[PDB]
DNA sequence: CTAGGGTCCTAGGACCC
DNA sequence: GGGTCCTAGGACCCT
């Protein structure tokens, strides 16, 4: 009862995009990200510019120093997301069975695939070749009995390659592989588990289920559990976006609440159009606000409400500026749907 | 020197039974 | 005294 999971992700993927359609881009280090003049983080970056150091997440002034040359990019999204279709598509000439967690990967069980002799490596490497034939973009894949594994793969043999963990491979995989390696053990759960001596997955397989339950609550039943290779989660092709937000970052913070009303003036008619696209009629179960603030504690404020309306989100961030901003500047103006729920 | 697009989990009081 | 809803916050994910 042993499924094949493949996880496809493309490299570098908005970069790689750019260079594609502007090939004076290939060999000389970019990013796309916002500038420093916008206090811009770094989305991506190629490989002439991650040899710099320069990183997703990065802040742009950091990039910068790094990398004194860094071609800077604004990006283009509906380019981005002609592609993500265009890759989604070549993943349905294969299986159903998709799940997209984000424009550019997806998991996929083939499972019950015979497509290539039933070989989820060989399936993993004609999608990978469609990709590149009919993209010019490559892809990375990892095959793996679970999806957390098949996620992990298919970082190790980037870029334009994949690699396969077969059950009998997983208990040595496992036992050195980094905590940090498991998606949703991010930096902060890293640092809990390093204090405690956790490192690995290896370190974890020593430890009382119970204990991990008193101290990590459902989060621990999953650290116990993926540190044994247990993933249990299918393949969900089905799952519906539940949000919409807009919110911009100024390139200098605001005082005043008439700065604030005039972004959620511009921010408003962006939210409407993207919300129409999927919500014709407006139709929303909850609105509500985000404002960050120069101390960057974040607050937001939500509420049940019918359907998107300018002079409601106005009025709540009015109340938010007056009653939780305590004086501070403000870096980050938000707006926020909730969508109904079917 | 710190984005913008999101998902999910937690947790207290409200409300219900 | 248990479920669920309302709401805020925050870790984490992607580029
Ligand atoms: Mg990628
Ligand atoms: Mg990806």
């Amino acid at each position: 009862g042993s499924r094949k999971i493949i996880h496809v992700d493309m490299d570098c993927f908005f970069a790689a995009v750019e260079m594609r359609d502007n090939p004076a881009l290939r060999d000389i280090p970019i990013a796309i990200g916002g500038s420093r003049e916008r206090r811009g983080v770094i989305s991506t970056a190629n490989y002439p510019a991650r040899k710099f150091g320069v990183r997703s997440a990065m802040p742009t002034g950091m990039a910068l120093k790094l990398c004194p040359h860094l071609t800077l990019l604004p990006g283009r999204f509906d380019a981005y997301k002609e592609a993500s279709n265009h890759i989604r598509e070549i993943f349905s000439r294969y299986t159903s069975r998709i799940e997209p967690l984000s424009l550019d990967e997806a998991y996929l069980d083939v499972t019950d695939s015979v497509h290539c002799h039933g070989s989820a490596t060989l399936i993993a490497q004609e999608i990978r070749q469609t990709i590149f034939n009919e993209l010019q973009l490559t892809a990375s894949a990892g095959v793996a009995p679970v999806k957390f594994l098949a996620k992990i793969a298919s970082d190790m043999n980037k870029p334009n390659g994949q690699f396969v963990i077969t059950p009998a491979e997983v208990p040595a995989f496992l036992q050195t592989l980094p905590l940090a390696k498991i998606p949703g053990v991010g930096k902060v759960s890293a640092a809990k588990l390093e204090a405690m001596g956790l490192r690995t997955c290896g370190d974890v397989q020593k430890c009382d289920l119970v204990m991990l339950l008193k101290r990590f609550g459902k989060f621990g039943r999953i650290l116990w559990e993926r540190s044994q290779g247990i993933d249990e989660r299918d393949v969900n092709s089905e799952r519906l976006r539940k949000s919409v937000g807009v919110e911009r970052t100024m390139a200098e913070d605001i005082h005043h609440w008439s700065e604030c009303e005039a972004i959620i003036e511009r921010l408003y008619p962006e939210l409407e159009r993207r919300l129409a696209k999927v919500k014709p009629d407006l139709l929303i179960a909850r609105q509500g606000v985000k404002l960050k603030f120069d101390d960057f504690q974040q607050t937001t404020q939500e509420h049940v409400w019918p359907r998107l309306n300018k002079a409601d989100l106005i009025a709540t961030a009015r109340k938010t500026w007056d009653e939780r901003r305590g004086g501070r500047g403000v870096r980050l103006v938000g707006l926020h749907v909730t969508l109904l729920d079917p």
